């Protein structure tokens, strides 16, 4: 054909669609490519199978099912907590890809391709947040996302070849396989693809690097507020047994360790999103009771010993965290103090018995070290001061501690880093003005939402996007996010080097750089209180 | 008389002398002026009793002599370490009160009374250092100052009536009593004596609104350097005993505990230089070997039982600390490491076995956590970075943070408190350059030695000087430091509140006001290393 819209895959011919970007300038898209046989029936909780070739021509024009996953319904219909609910129908048939191409077509562009986030329970592609219209027109960059499987149905384990664990993962392999092969028909370069991820997606981009059998289908990364050494990213093989069991047990099924077969057949028989529903039962803050594990194929290690000795992709990395990275878990979590509403406080007393219920593991002179460490001295009993406390904790420990952990460890092994900290509030911020910069706020700039003007984003925060969006795309192409020639719109980010810890502040009126960030609180949580767990135990 | 130079005391009459002040300007002394019976042979290690009267008039002229003490020559002669040695003959016979008054004569005038330090077992009112004369001229107030004993000779305990402890201090009561029932006569107010003093000195100021002897004999109190819940101040009623059986044994007397009164007889016999040259046996850091001790007369519970229930003086206070306080002390103690040269630092291996000598008491799980609060986790084996570390660990546990928690019981009782911090090198300071701001180096400035012609310092120095100089005199003369229709060369010292607590910043070209300092640093020694030590110890 001499048609553009009409591309040939390795598995038969697509038909895309021409689309405008918000910004006015016409972009190619892709929609809901197959890359994978739908997981179902038998094929549940296994590692995905390469799609059946077609014969003839598939429209490739309309976003995809979602997997199936839990809806976030605590708050209603609330705009801030339904942005990230599912905007397509829940199905297991969810494996497909969606790719889409400025105009006039490229050549060997670079590939930007997202993986998404929700703590390995929730999340898709297909989400507004996620449009890759600004990003592709704007920075002239094949944008590229991928649904994978979610929650129990993605990341069941029995030590079981019917539950091998992280399908999920596999899932998104078999999608970095299908881009190496295709992605140069669209106007990519398959040898310069940049994964780039938030929360669990950027796990997953961490795991991606680590891992064997994704090691030669791409080349940077991108790690938006996450990394493989958070205590929530994975769960070991003898917990992961348990709670398919556990699971088993709730939905009505066969549940005892000896006999395996018989939990995972009926397993396979019931209902997704019974399956699914029946997941949580009494777990503590940030730790979800499905998510990958150390298998054997696609990670034969934990880890840290992987980053302990080394064992990763030798590439350019750029990360980063929020500000207040925990107030949205401790938002779902803790409803009756800390509500979804203007003014709330923490008395010292609540702060107290906080501290126990977000650290349940720990014996108690930990927790006393953690009451130290996380109060304002010049104010001990400030009522704002102790909200902002719990956020801190809760967010040094499960995400921006674990970026400087796999940052450092990069830096260290001879790896460029560009670490930033990313601190601007949306004008119109549907939350409330004290929680902060929260986890996931930088995607709605990474991916140009204010470059969409029928959304009420301001001049300067448009400036900003463009700002952002520059500097991760020019790292995709690059390795470096900073211009070819400096300027005074686009500051100077410093590398950061292993002696230096350097990072550049991500802002509306602001080229701050620091040092972190956050060393102490971070050194406190990796190296000072392990020991006193350690000393205390005895 | 009608001549003004001769005062009839309650004891007798005493002639001064007219001299000038290094400045140029010309103030009236009292030298040498006897307020007790010589504590000679029997009156050893008892307390003073006041003297016996004279007949004529006694010629109160040359400064008298210094009290029974060591000579620091471990540096040999230099000027940094023999400005606090002795420049009168040492002798028993050293009991005796200083008055320096401003001319034109004053009628009732606001009394700034000089308490000395040197760890209680040094020091001398007679330094050139602490020249009363700059100081009272300058301000129009009179200075006075008082020797009182030190070292075994001035706290000396057995638990005896013959040993009873604090003759130092009984010393300064009775100094108090003479200035209250004569400093009228010399043109000062009896009931405006502000009290001053810094490192033991202050110490002395602070026990004097602790006791009850004292409590109705001064006004206000200022202290530099110095709180009663230091560490050093005070020693167990207990452990005092077997410091002087130890003491006993070292010079060669009986050190039996069933036989007290051979011990102290033998004592008393011994040459007075013998005595105060083997104290020093095997004691750390910031720690002395007689000092004040819980009596019954003087004060009859520990100063931290009387912070807990609000048993002191209800007035005024301002008190503050100097960025380097410890360096002085590791100096002295700890010289293989650190020793008196230029350009000196300490690396990460000799940080880890300094923090175990300077803090050989705790069981290890603690000293894990000193060294994590003490460490620049922006650069943890930085070399002058782990240097500086030294002076803050021990400048923090041993001054500021009992002058911080001195200032926030008193804050915290509606007194107003007035806090500073002492940020300001000297341009020919013969310490060494990375020594900073080291302990005691305000004296100089608030006695009026920049004023002196003959020495070199800078006309920046001199109005910093002057500037303080009014803020202590202000203070004395009004309880606020911060002068009436609040000039624009003196900036606002705010009080040291108890919800703010507020501290000026006291350097050369800021009026910085800052909160502590050093909160989070005195949160660990006060808060958070004690209940860890109980957790930890068994
Ligand atoms: C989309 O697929 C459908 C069916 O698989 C096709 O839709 C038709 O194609 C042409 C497009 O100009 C028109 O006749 C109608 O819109 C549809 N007619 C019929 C008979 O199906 C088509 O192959 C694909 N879309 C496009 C734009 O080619
Ligand atoms: C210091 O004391 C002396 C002796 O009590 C005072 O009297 C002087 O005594 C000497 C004898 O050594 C006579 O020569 C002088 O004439 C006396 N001096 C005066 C001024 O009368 C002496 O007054 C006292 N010192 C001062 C400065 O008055
Ligand atoms: C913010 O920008 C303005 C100029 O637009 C300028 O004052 C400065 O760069 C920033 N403001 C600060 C640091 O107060
Ligand atoms: C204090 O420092 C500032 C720096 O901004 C300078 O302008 C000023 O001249 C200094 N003060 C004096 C008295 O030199
Ligand atoms: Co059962
Ligand atoms: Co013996």
């Amino acid at each position: 054909d001499n048609d553009p819209l009409v591309v040939n895959t390795d598995k038969g011919r697509i038909r895309g669609i021409t689309v405008d970007a918000p910004s006015g300038k016409k972009v190619d898209v892709w929609l809901g490519i197959p890359y994978a046989q739908p997981p179902v029936g038998p094929l549940r909780f296994r590692h995905p199978r390469p799609a059946e070739k077609w014969t003839g021509v598939l429209n490739t024009t309309t976003p995809p099912n979602s997997c199936v996953q839990i809806v976030d319904t605590v708050f209603g219909d609330f705009p801030g907590a339904t942005m990230w609910n599912p905007n397509t129908p829940l199905s297991e048939d969810c494996l497909y890809i969606n790719v889409v191409a400025p105009r006039p077509r490229p050549k060997n562009a670079a590939v930007m391709l997202w993986i998404f986030g929700g703590g390995f329970y929730s999340g898709t592609a297909t989400l507004d947040v996620y449009d890759h219209r600004a990003l592709a027109s704007e920075e002239n960059v094949i944008v590229v996302s991928l649904q994978y499987r979610v929650a129990s149905l993605g990341f069941l384990f029995l030590g079981t070849p019917e539950a091998p664990g992280n399908a999920g993962l596999f899932d998104q392999n078999l999608a970095l396989r299908w881009v190496r092969d295709n992605i140069h028909r669209f106007g990519g370069d398959p040898s310069r693809v940049t994964l780039f991820g938030e929360s669990a997606g950027a796990v997953s981009v961490s795991l991606h690097l680590l891992s064997a059998l994704s090691r030669d289908l791409f080349q940077r990364a991108i790690l938006q507020s996450g990394s493989p050494t958070a205590p929530w990213a994975l769960v070991s093989r003898e917990e992961a047994t348990l709670r398919a069991l556990r699971l088993a047990e709730a939905v009505g099924c066969p549940h005892e360790p000896s006999k395996l077969s018989d939990a995972v057949e009926c397993l396979r028989g019931k209902d997704p999103h019974v399956l699914v529903n029946n997941e949580w039962g009494t777990l503590g803050i940030c730790e979800f009771p499905f998510v990958p594990v150390v298998d054997g194929a696609f990670l034969d290690e934990t880890p840290q010993r992987s980053l302990a000795s080394g064992r990763f992709k030798k590439t350019e990395i750029l990360t980063g965290s929020n500000t207040e990275e925990g107030y949205y878990f401790i938002i779902y979590y803790l409803t009756e103090l800390l509500r979804k509403e203007e003014g709330v406080t923490v008395t010292r007393e609540e702060f107290l018995q906080a501290v126990r219920e977000l650290n349940p593991y720990v014996n108690g002179a930990a927790r006393q070290a953690i009451v130290f460490e996380y109060t304002d001295w010049t104010e001990p009993d400030n009522p704002n001061s102790n909200r902002d406390a719990l956020d801190k904790m809760v967010g040094d420990y499960h995400f921006t501690c674990n970026v400087n952990e796999f940052a450092q460890r990069y830096a260290e092994e001879g790896n460029n880093v560009y670490m930033y900290l990313y601190t601007h509030r949306s004008k119109g911020n549907p939350w409330p003005r004290w929680t902060g910069v929260m986890h996931g706020d930088e995607i709605n700039y990474v991916f140009g939402e204010p470059l969409n003007p029928t959304l009420g984003y301001t001049e300067d925060e448009k400036d900003f996007s463009r700002k952002i969006m520059r500097y991760w795309s020019n790292f995709a192409k690059t390795g470096n996010p900073n211009p070819n020639t400096a300027s005074s719109e686009f500051p100077e980010w410093p590398k950061h080097t292993a002696h230096g810890r350097h990072y550049l502040e991500l802002g509306l009126n602001t080229s701050f750089v620091g040092r972190g960030p956050r060393l102490r609180q971070c050194a406190f949580w990796k190296k000072y209180l392990p020991q006193l767990v350690a000393a205390t135990s005895n």
